[PDB]
């Protein structure tokens, strides 16, 4: 069954690519990594940056998540990070995403052992 760590990746990495390039990104890769099969998944975002630069995060800095939870790290460098936001013309299973491009820090929730990211917390 999808492990934590591997939908981490699923929902949030996008390595292949240093930036969207398109608006259309938000709506290829929302539908491509099946995250609109249920339902239009309201908010997401998509990091480009090599995994292993973000399972590093584990390790950087200790900040409380935003639900309170103290198991969330805040990057010490800012990463480019694609938010994908769902438009007023979203309908299910049309799930429509407005693209933003951004530079930021972002804060993960960690698990396990290995210790990886597990969730996609925030991003400032």
């Amino acid at each position: 069954k999808e492990t934590a760590a591997a939908k981490f990746e699923r929902q949030h990495m996008d390595s292949s690519t240093s930036a969207a390039s398109s608006s259309n990104y938000c709506n290829q890769m929302m539908k491509s990594r099946n995250l609109t099969k249920d339902r239009c998944k309201p908010v997401n975002t998509f990091v480009h940056e090599s995994l292993a630069d973000v399972q590093a995060v584990c390790s950087q800095k200790n900040v409380a998540c935003k639900n309170g939870q103290t198991n969330c790290y805040q990057s010490y460098s800012t990463m480019s990070i694609t938010d994908c936001r769902e438009t007023g013309s979203s309908k299910y299973p049309n799930c429509a995403y407005k693209t933003t491009q951004a530079n930021k820090h972002i804060i993960v929730a960690c698990e396990g052992n290995p210790y990886v990211p597990v969730h996609f917390d925030a991003s400032v």
